[PDB]
């Protein structure tokens, strides 16, 4: 079997990417966040502190007539911005763009966070890194991809997210029309349960290549590239004015600046950031102070490739035995 979903950025900055997501029967249809940095498929429900409920749809599983509860199983969650959630859980019927698979655990909300409540257009997650992280207790559960695998025509899922546009995710199969050259795939280590790799460098802009190692997570759920502090402060330096502000968070640059582009290495290929994936826009209304794309990770403790570096390449997710990441160009 096969499955095709288009995803489709939430705002004008591709601050997150939503994939409709059927669950039950008959299909109740939510746009869930597809993050391949977690394990857990959570949904907005009927069971959602009301007041935390501000214009998502709500997964109501006594109307579908294949929901289960799980008896006794919870979850708890919570993400690297501070945000979090927690409930109970049933399973049902979820299917993804054609793809079905019955059983699936659906983590329903009873409480979430502020930064979930404030988000009307994310309706949930739907978690794609490996099983091991999956939060549900005292019988962990399986993600979607987990469950599908063995069906699957081939034990993959792809991500081709679009730059201020829609794009992909297909499971079990590759487009071989929507990348150009080759792909290029790279060791993974599940051993934090991530789709964990190492880039082999980066350029920023014109500039020559430098060799050198970089662990870091494929992470569709996290929005920006959180490199190490020498490899941003090398970006940074070349646009005049930027500078790290420990008030706003991070880098802001000149709105009146065009960015370089930046270039990270997979094995002997290179995936080129175009500079405009860079700018993620005034710092708030108004501002002539632009927040970058590209970020620091120290104090987060790991290396993310986020959004901005996936939505450059068309990236395979390959979960066979011995699991890979495909990049290419496109
Ligand atoms: C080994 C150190 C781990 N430490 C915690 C850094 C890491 N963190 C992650 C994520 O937690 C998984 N993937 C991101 C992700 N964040 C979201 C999300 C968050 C908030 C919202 C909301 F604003 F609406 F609330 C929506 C989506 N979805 O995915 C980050 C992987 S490693």
């Amino acid at each position: 079997s096969t499955g095709s979903a288009t995803t489709t950025p939430i705002d004008s900055l591709d601050d997150a990417y939503i994939t409709p997501v059927q669950i039950g029967t008959p299909a109740q249809t939510l746009n869930l966040d597809f993050d391949t940095g977690s394990s857990d498929l959570w949904v907005f429900s009927s069971e959602t502190t009301a007041s935390e409920v501000d214009g998502q749809t709500i997964y109501t599983p006594s109307k579908s007539t294949t929901a289960k509860l799980l008896s006794g199983a919870t979850w708890s969650i919570s993400y690297g911005d501070g945000s979090s959630s927690s409930g109970d859980v049933y399973t049902d019927t979820v299917s993804v763009g054609g793809l079905t698979v019955t059983g699936q655990a659906v983590e329903s909300a009873k409480k979430v966070s502020s930064s979930f409540t404030e988000d009307s257009t994310i309706d949930g997650l739907l978690g794609l890194a490996f099983s091991t992280l999956n939060t549900v207790s005292p019988t962990q559960q399986k993600t979607f991809f987990d469950n599908a695998k063995a069906s699957l025509d081939s034990p993959v899922f792809t991500a081709d997210l679009g730059y201020h546009a829609p794009g992909t995710y297909n499971f079990g199969f590759i487009d071989t029309t929507a990348y150009t050259g080759s792909i290029t795939y790279t060791a993974v280590s599940t051993k934090q349960g991530f789709w964990e790799w190492t880039s082999t460098g980066y350029a920023v802009g014109s500039g020559t290549f430098k060799s050198t190692s970089i662990d870091g997570i494929a992470d569709t759920g996290t929005t920006l590239l959180y490199l190490p502090a020498t490899v941003v402060s090398a970006y940074w330096a070349q646009v005049s004015g930027a500078k790290s502000s420990s008030s706003v968070g991070g880098y802001v640059f000149p709105c009146s600046a065009t960015l370089p582009s930046f270039t990270f290495g997979v094995g002997s290929a290179r995936i080129v950031i175009p500079g405009d994936y860079i700018d993620f826009g005034p710092i708030s209304t108004g501002s002539s102070s632009c927040f970058g794309g590209i970020q620091s990770s120290a104090g987060i403790g790991i290396n993310i490739f986020g959004d901005v570096a996936l939505k450059a390449a068309f990236v395979v997710f390959n979960g066979a035995t011995t699991p890979t990441l495909g990049f290419a160009s496109k």
